[PDB]
């Protein structure tokens, strides 16, 4: 098939469905997010996602909030659908993400990842180690008691795509 | 009776007389609160009320004012009337705005809590250990300083209402 | 005379010759700090002054730079005019400043001062003891390498 | 005849040629950074840059980013043309620079300078020794890669002019 | 280095304004015995426009005049130039811009009221004693001074003054 | 007490005024009955002319109607009255500073009156002299003179503060 | 019949107002012959003149054209008649005392006129007098001094009631 | 041969308007050369001057221009010339006699300029005079002062037809 990459949102009929089956690939990868908080995050205006997408179809995304004026971006939600996983797709979508906010002068990815999803961002460059200071971040991104707060800094020299 | 929640201000004369009937009751229940200090606040454009509708007569409402800005949202009056406490009247309130406070992205409140009521608090949630960053919210809060700060962290995955 | 009590800014003709009225005291008072300095602190739309009038003229104010977010006021400026001096006006206008940051819900006014008023800020309650942490006001008040950076503390209240 | 002019990409043909010579004096000037990555921040509305102009054509400039919400100014390119330096031109306009940003209540510069310039950031003031808190810059001054973090302090009562 | 000349007035974007207040000090200091309210007030009244002497950014000098075109004439409301600059030629060549604004708005008489301290400077600014102007037409729109002597200056719009 | 100074007149269009005017036009027609009432009336409700009321308790106690001459550079007092058992307590020299404040905002310097002989002690209190320095052609036929009445100047001081 | 009096002239339209003042150009010809008729018909024409019209059964018998000064203080009287089967009856001097109420309500009370050797008398019982107290340059060049005319002038007082 | 006359002036002015005026100044300019021409155009081209042109054949031969005061009631005469080729042809005199028609029209009777002894019999045969019955005070500071030239004055008869 052909692949094409799209950052939408919530600000047109064929972003209203690529958003509900980001919702749907979300909700299905992640079992214990409630779908409705799933879909007020998702459908929300100051969030945006990076869609991936094969011959039309909505396969996977990387779901983000930026907060410029704290100067990073909030991770939300990571998902690849079932079938189509462990062949890079999550790679190449970090990696357009990355570039994206190169473009948009941020340089800081905030998430918290559980003990399943760790290894990923590690791979992805992400560390336990958090240089943005914690006045910066707490209640703005939302928490997770129960799992890791990760970061990733990035170079905006570099090509990531 | 037929009981009812809105949250009011003043930015109808059904609205008008429901404002008049919370700063009656946050008056009465609040008695060492001057009056016109009440007023000057629920009548504020900033603050908004959580009203409490017993057979079309406010029995009760909390006062707050959100600073999305923080982060946080600011619990500045909260009363039943005297003849419709201990029925649980205090918790369906908090627990409405909890739920307001999710669908607005505010997962912290803040507020000053006096040897009357912390005890309800404590029930609803609110610890003395406060997460929110000191320089979060010390120019905007006002300072009940005798009284006890307490913040509440709401999860926005879990249903409130 | 009628004593009035007015914080202004600029953004009115009487408001604007109230202000050049406050950029002459403070500037004939402190006659070491550039004329233009002070001008364009107090013409400045987020530095507020507090004016004392007696008979509709400019006697003395204090020129100050509120940091909400921040939690404490900055005091650029203090003067009353010669003439006007040792009668309680500074202390009024002093007195004053510290009701109107107390509706505001700012505790903490930060100073520096010189060994020529560092006894009158002493007397309306400013130690050389800094509460506000380093890392509350670093960067947003004007440093002074050769004077004393000094703190007062307001108590909160709750109106009427 | 020299002109010192702050321009940059509001929200105008001599400017947006002025631009393009920016953006080409500092691409040359500094090899390391892409001139893709240069050109997004020369054009971008929130960063400003004063340009020196020799007979209309421009022959150096510093490009900023002013935070005053955080008390200080990010200097992003320094650049004299090759021609033109060791004229004293990098001084007058780090001057320039100086007596815009008093007239402006900003004090404090930071910015991040490799081993062959840390002479000059020395001679026009800056120091290793950095008073801002690590938390007021941290994720808005572009960590830069293996340069030195300096700042200067400016003193609002000299004419640098 | 770095002179201009600027006649300006009080409409005021905050370039103007801080140098009215520049202007206005000048003014309040070489005249001590005029009251700093005074000086300000007619300073920033609209009707009354200054030319302000302006050395690198920063105000050094002005004359504060208020032109009076159904009268035929212009009042010299405040002339100074800051201490550390005077005799410099600075006073001279202010009242000669002056003199070329004047001419293109086609007012050619200047009057003003000097102190024994200021005649010599009107004096060589080609002012007179002798008022050809007579009293019908400037009392009460100009104002008078105790003590102070009327004098004034009449331009000829045929020759260049600047 | 509640005193209050207004300057007001008939714009050639609000009752407040209007019942304002009308007590002025009483309380100067009362104190002047030599005067016909009828041309009291017609210069109070004259647009250009002024008049600077005297409320005390929202009821009108006195004032004083002036016409200003701005091209001739001066400005005419035409009435001034206080009510009678009001007078002596120092509100017609309160009318006559805020008066002087007022036309010292307008660059106008100069008051021009034609006092009768009951009048002449207060308008010199307030520093009018028969010195007149306005010269004649500037004055003559924009004010009446009335035959046996003696014309008065005041200069008023830009300088210093009447209020 | 009928006896009427209009404050007409040209602004700035009536089929009436147009005709009557063809009337006055008519009536002042007429009474004034070796004024050439065509200088007659300019000022009665003229915006900034006006003409107080005596009607009687709507035909017009005499009136006054004048040129207000208000910034000078004066008014010029410019031409005057009454048709001659209407004279000595009065109507000359209802004319000027009609023009005399309308001037006082209107601020100005100096009137001004060059009235040549056959009108002195009339004017002299109209109050006027050689003896002018205005001065020269208040009106020289605003009103037209015609070689061999007697410069006159009228004081009026606003305290009186004219018609 | 065929020969016009126009009121022009820059008014706050079409092709040949603006080609006229440059004529106009060019032929002040060549025929008055002790007169700066910069200042002969600031003045040609002044909003408030006005100039009567001479046209010959689409060409400007000649013209007067002046300014006119009519608050003061009087016009200055700013420059006169014609070319030297039309000189000595009765051309200055039309130039002034329709002046003169024009401002009789306008109720303006009065003329003042300045002249040195090479104009000054020019003038004279047009019907100035030395004898100045404006009062200083009406013109001084209005006019234009020449020291070396004789204030010359000119009063215009409105019951005359000039052309
Ligand atoms: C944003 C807030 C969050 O934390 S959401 C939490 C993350 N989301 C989920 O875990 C949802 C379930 N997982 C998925 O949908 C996919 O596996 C995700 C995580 C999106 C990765 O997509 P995928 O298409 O497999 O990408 P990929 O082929 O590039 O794999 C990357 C390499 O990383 C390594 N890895 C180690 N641990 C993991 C892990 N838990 N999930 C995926 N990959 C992991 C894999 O070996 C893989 O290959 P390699 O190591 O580069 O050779
Ligand atoms: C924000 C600043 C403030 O306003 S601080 C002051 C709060 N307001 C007052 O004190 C006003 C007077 N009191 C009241 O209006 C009500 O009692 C308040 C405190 C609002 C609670 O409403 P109410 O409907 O009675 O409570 P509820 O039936 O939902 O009971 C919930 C649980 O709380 C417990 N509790 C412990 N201490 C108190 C207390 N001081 N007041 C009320 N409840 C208290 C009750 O026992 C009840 O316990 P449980 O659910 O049986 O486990
Ligand atoms: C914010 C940075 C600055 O502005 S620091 C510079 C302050 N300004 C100056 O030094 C300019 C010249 N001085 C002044 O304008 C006035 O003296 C100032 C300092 C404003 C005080 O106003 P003033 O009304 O005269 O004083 P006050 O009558 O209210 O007296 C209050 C008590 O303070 C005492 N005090 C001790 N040292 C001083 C001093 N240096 N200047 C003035 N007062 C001082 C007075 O004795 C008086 O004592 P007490 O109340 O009798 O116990
Ligand atoms: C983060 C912002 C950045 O751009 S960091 C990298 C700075 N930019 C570059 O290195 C680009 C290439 N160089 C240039 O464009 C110019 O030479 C720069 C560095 C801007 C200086 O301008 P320029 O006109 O040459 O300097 P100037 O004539 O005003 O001389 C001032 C004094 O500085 C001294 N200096 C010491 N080290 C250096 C150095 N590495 N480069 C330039 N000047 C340096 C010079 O000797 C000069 O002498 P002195 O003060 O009389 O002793
Ligand atoms: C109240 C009404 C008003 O209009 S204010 C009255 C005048 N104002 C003042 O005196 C204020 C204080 N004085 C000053 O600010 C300046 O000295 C003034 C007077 C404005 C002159 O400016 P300044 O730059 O010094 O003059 P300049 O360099 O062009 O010198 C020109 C020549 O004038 C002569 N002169 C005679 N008397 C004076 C005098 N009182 N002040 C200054 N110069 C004066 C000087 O000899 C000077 O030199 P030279 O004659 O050309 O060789
Ligand atoms: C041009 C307008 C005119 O028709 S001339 C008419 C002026 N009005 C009248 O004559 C009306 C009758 N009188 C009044 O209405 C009031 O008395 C007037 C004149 C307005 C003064 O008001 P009133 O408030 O009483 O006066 P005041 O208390 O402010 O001042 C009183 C001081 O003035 C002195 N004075 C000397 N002669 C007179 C006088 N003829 N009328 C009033 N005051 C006069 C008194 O000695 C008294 O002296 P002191 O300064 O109070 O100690
Ligand atoms: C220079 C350009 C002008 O317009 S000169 C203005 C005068 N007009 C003329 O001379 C033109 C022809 N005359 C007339 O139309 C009328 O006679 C004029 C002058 C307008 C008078 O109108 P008429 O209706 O007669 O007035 P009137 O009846 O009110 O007479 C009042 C009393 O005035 C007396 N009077 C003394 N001298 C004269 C005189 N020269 N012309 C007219 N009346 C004059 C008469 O005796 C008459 O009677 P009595 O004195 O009350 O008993
Ligand atoms: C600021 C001052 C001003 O308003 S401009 C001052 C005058 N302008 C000039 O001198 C410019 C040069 N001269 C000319 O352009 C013309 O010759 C002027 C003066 C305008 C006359 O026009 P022009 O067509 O030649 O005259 P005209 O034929 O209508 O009449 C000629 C009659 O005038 C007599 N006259 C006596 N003295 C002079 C004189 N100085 N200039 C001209 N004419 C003069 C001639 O003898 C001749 O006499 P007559 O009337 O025919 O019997």
């Amino acid at each position: 098939g052909i692949i094409e990459f799209h950052v939408i949102g919530n600000s047109n009929r064929r972003v209203l469905l690529w958003l509900v089956g980001l919702q749907n690939v979300f909700s299905h990868q992640l079992p214990r997010m409630p779908k409705e908080y799933i879909a007020r995050l998702v459908f929300d205006p100051k969030h945006k996602t990076l869609a991936l997408i094969k011959d039309g179809r909505v396969i996977g995304g990387i779901c983000f909030r930026m907060f410029p004026t704290q100067g990073f971006t909030e991770i939300v939600f990571c998902a690849v659908t079932s079938n189509e996983q462990v062949k890079g797709y999550g790679t190449h979508l970090m990696n357009h993400l990355k570039e994206y906010h190169i473009k948009h002068n941020i340089l800081y990815f905030l998430t918290y990842a559980d003990e399943y999803a760790i290894g990923y961002f590690k791979k992805q460059g992400f560390s336990k180690d958090i240089k943005v200071p914690k006045s910066r971040y707490l209640g703005y991104i939302k928490d997770y008691e129960g799992a890791t707060l990760m970061e990733c800094e990035l170079n905006p020299r570099i090509p990531y795509t």
